[PDB]
């Protein structure tokens, strides 16, 4: 684990004041869905992951209260087959979970294992965020626009846009149309993770890459879209530059 | 028309003499399957194209030997549908041949469209040589690997491998697994060219990008690997370094 004060320390992004790892819990715990941003291969993160998700899980349980963990990695028609997977749960060992979830090797194992175990584990359900790859597929080759108020706007798409073009480097002007394809698959990939953070009937958890998360650009704009009452609160894990406005905390690495 | 001895000349690569346009003919008029390789948006090398089309396609015609032309820019799995635009020729106006042929837009159609004009009026028949976008991702996706021996060496491959990572500007390194797929890719699609090619009835010419015309690389070794006995001859319409051994005859521009 991770020393809080020597390893790492937290901010409260409207306040810009640190605040300890108990007393962002304790507001954490307030929401009805939590978003963590992470970059896929940092390990930090993944350490950072575990200590938030065993802080909560804990003190959720010895509630009773339900708690659910939701996963970009994972598409959520994969459900019916994660269901079977929380059901025989006791049956599953930590060298056929894997195969239980029906990973996506698209996401490195090592990446996720320590995570994705001790959520597993818990009581908590693993659900399915994203689209499937036959959905991603299906977008690419053109399908009918997205609507929204505040998730689809000119602005939050050539923020996308600029954002996608620099992640690959791929040059605005000769990679046009594969650029607004690009855009338009991050933006149904938001709506779906959205859809289904909006209609779960427990309080969740999301894991997905930092872009996804960021109140600017990502699912928090389409859960607005959704017109859902639920507490939203969102913690990035930081990597180099921090838009305050991206998240809620932000945890800050030394550094 | 491009103008010979101002505009562009021809090379013999075995040779490497200059050869009239008129002798290039005469000798492409020997060979069963006739290679064209372009540049996909060069002007000059659509220009090029009709030339040699025009001179080919007068030759045969008056003397009654059928010939058709194969086009990377259509799958083979649309022949049917194909076979209905030429049954349908005299109906089909010059603003409605996209559609009759159902074009992919993924090839823009203004750098086509003088070529396909010209060959669709004539009595040649326009011949799918491709994959589909279907069969693109499936492979993609993971399909069993593809047989062969002079077509498929780990050379070869390595040629794919950094034709590909240099095309696109991908770290061999951080893009490893992504590059392999691409190469697989172009693999399958030069087999399945070769394979429309090999099992043709009539003398045919493909006009496909350089890549693929090749004979260091591409379609050439994979009809070797069908065992075909047609002659096979490769054009190459050049731009930028020309290396001889890539066809039979390399068109050189002014310059
Ligand atoms: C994420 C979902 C994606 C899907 C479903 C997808 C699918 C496809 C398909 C079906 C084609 C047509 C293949 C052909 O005609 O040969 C294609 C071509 C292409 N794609 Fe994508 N792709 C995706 C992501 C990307 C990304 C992230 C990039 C940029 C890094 C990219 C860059 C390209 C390029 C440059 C081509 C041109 C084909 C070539 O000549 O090599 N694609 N893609
Ligand atoms: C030519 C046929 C192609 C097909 C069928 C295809 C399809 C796909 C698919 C299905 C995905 C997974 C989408 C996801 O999980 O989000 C993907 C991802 C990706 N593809 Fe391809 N693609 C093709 C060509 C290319 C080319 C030419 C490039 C490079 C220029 C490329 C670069 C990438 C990258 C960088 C990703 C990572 C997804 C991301 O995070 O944006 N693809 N592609």
């Amino acid at each position: 684990p991770l020393q809080e004060n020597k390893d790492f320390y937290i901010l409260d992004t409207h306040t810009q004041k640190k605040i300890s790892f108990e007393d962002m819990i304790l507001e954490l715990l307030k929401a009805d869905v939590i978003l963590l941003g992470e970059k896929h291969d940092e390990v930090k993160h993944k350490i950072s992951q575990v200590m938030i998700f065993n802080a909560l899980e804990g003190n959720l349980s010895s509630q009773n209260i339900n708690f659910d963990v939701a996963l970009e990695m994972l598409a959520s028609t994969e459900q019916n087959h994660l269901d079977k997977a929380f059901k025989n749960k006791k049956t599953i060992k930590a060298n056929e979970l894997t195969n239980a979830l029906n990973w996506d090797k698209v996401w490195k194992w090592k990446d996720y294992e320590q995570f994705v175990n001790v959520v597993f584990y818990s009581k908590s359900k693993i659900l399915g965020a994203n689209l499937s790859r036959s959905e991603i597929t299906s977008i690419y080759n053109g399908a009918q626009p997205l609507k929204g108020y505040v998730s689809t706007t000119n602005e939050v798409k050539k923020q996308l846009f600029d954002i996608i073009s620099l992640s690959h480097k791929l040059n605005p002007e000769e990679n046009k149309e594969l650029l607004d394809k690009l855009v338009e698959i991050q933006q149904f990939k938001d709506r779906r993770m959205a859809d289904v953070l909006v209609h779960h009937v427990n309080k969740v958890l999301l894991l997905a890459g930092s872009y996804h998360t960021s109140k600017k650009i990502g699912i928090p704009l389409h859960i607005q879209d959704f017109k859902s009452s639920k507490k939203i609160v969102v913690v990035n894990l930081s990597y180099g530059e921090i838009d305050l406005k991206d998240s809620d905390y932000v945890l800050i690495y030394k550094g």
